[PDB]
């Protein structure tokens, strides 16, 4: 049945999973310390950074056509939190964690071997930012008492003037996909490694 239906239904328990980290559950609460939400997005510069990359090297890929939406990329409202909260922020300074390492190394492998199971990374990042930024970018601006506009870029889209109809259109997209039943199974076995791929860099902070 529908590739968005079985990626809502198959990763129900992961999703709530991904919040056992105490970062996240704090998070919920509205406390975030500003050293440890900074680590937090230099994580996703590099995944988003390496997703940005595979996605666009792979953007006329017969499956991936429909779902090519760079309304959604995130490396440069990353790169602007992280100016806001460093000051300056130099890469080399901040090089990539353990778990960051190896969530941008599947993202890598997976673009050169399967590049149609990258549809599972920008389901669980994107369709995720999408539908929690609203309400992310208030906790997280109540947490850090932050100025108003500034060190919220990640959870905004400038691009899209209609959030709600975006994300209908996005799943409908996912349903559009030219796979096979079998092959939806594949993305959602790719779209549970990414949702424990998040825990994982989650863990460390
Ligand atoms: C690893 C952490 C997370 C990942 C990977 C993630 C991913 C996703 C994904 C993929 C969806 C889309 C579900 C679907 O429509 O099929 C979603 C929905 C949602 N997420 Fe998350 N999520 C995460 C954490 C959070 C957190 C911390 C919040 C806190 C607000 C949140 C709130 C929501 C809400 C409210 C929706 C539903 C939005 C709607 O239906 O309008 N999520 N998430």
């Amino acid at each position: 049945m529908s590739l968005a239906t079985i990626l809502r239904e198959g990763t129900s328990e992961e999703h709530k999973a991904a919040e056992s980290s105490a970062f996240i559950r704090s998070f919920m609460k509205g406390i975030l310390e500003k050293g440890t939400y900074a680590r937090h997005l230099e994580a996703f510069y590099y995944v988003y950074e390496s997703m940005e990359e595979e996605l666009e090297r792979n953007k006329n890929n017969l499956v991936l056509k429909s779902i090519y939406f760079p309304e959604l990329y995130r490396k440069n409202a990353l790169l602007e939190d992280l100016q806001f909260f460093y000051g300056t922020w130099k890469p080399n300074d901040h090089q990539p964690s353990v778990a960051t390492q190896d969530y941008v190394q599947r993202i890598r492998k997976i673009s050169e071997t399967q590049p149609e199971l990258l549809a599972a990374h920008s389901y669980v990042r994107y369709l995720g930012d999408l539908s929690g930024g609203q309400i992310l970018k208030k906790v997280a601006a109540r947490a850090l008492n932050l100025p108003e506009g500034k060190g919220i870029s990640f959870y905004e889209f400038p691009m899209i003037q209609d959030i709600n109809g975006f994300k209908q259109n996005y799943r409908t997209a996912l349903d559009s996909l030219p796979v096979n039943d079998s092959e939806k199974q594949s993305i959602l076995a790719e779209s549970k490694q990414v949702f424990l791929l998040n825990q994982g860099i989650f863990s460390e902070l």
